[PDB]
């Protein structure tokens, strides 16, 4: 196809639940063990193939520390679309993507496209947050949920893929 389309999609959560990492693995098909935490926010590109259309995603990989919540609304303003990450081995950080949804919902564009990503799926041997539990959740506020892995790679291609297609 011939079409071009553009999105900012930004990415809010708890420190450290691999916001970076999801991003880098999107974008750059790496994973690092070993990460530096997000100060303020970075900045990544990528173009995908989705159809007919050639889809570039402006992406805002935010610091997720507490200190940083004032800077959130920079990001997400003019968002299209969020992925709100948490840590399926860690109950609290997804209490606390909650609260980021319901910030969005309350304050970003009232079209935004939000994803929920349960991330380091790998570690489910850990597991704090039931499967069904946060599908249900998802399901029952309008959100595209995946549980995701920048460690292996599971379904990190696919949640972008998922919001990419949800656009208009
Ligand atoms: N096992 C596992 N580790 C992961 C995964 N994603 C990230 N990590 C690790 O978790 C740590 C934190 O990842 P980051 O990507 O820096 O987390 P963050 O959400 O960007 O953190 P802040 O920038 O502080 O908000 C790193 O040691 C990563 O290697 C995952 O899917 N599985
Ligand atoms: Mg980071």
């Amino acid at each position: 196809g011939n079409k071009i389309c553009q999105f900012k999609l930004v990415l809010l959560g708890e420190s450290p639940v691999g916001k970076s990492s999801l991003v880098l693995r999107f974008v750059k098909g790496q994973f690092h063990e070993f990460q530096e935490s997000t100060i303020g926010a970075a900045f990544l590109t990528q173009t995908v193939c989705l159809d007919d259309t050639t889809v570039k995603f402006e992406i805002w990989d935010t610091a997720g520390q507490e200190r940083y919540h004032s800077l959130a609304p920079m990001y997400y303003r003019g968002a299209q679309a969020a992925i709100v990450v948490y840590d399926i081995t860690n109950e609290e950080s997804f209490a606390r993507a909650k609260n980021w949804v319901k910030e969005l919902q309350r304050q970003a564009s009232p079209n935004i496209v939000i994803a929920l990503s349960g991330n380091k799926a790998d570690l489910a041997n850990k597991r704090a947050v039931d499967f069904q539990e946060a599908q249900s959740y998802a399901d029952d506020n309008s959100l595209l949920f995946m549980e995701t892995s920048a460690k292996t790679s599971m379904n990190v291609n696919e949640i972008f893929m998922a919001i990419a297609k949800k656009l208009p």
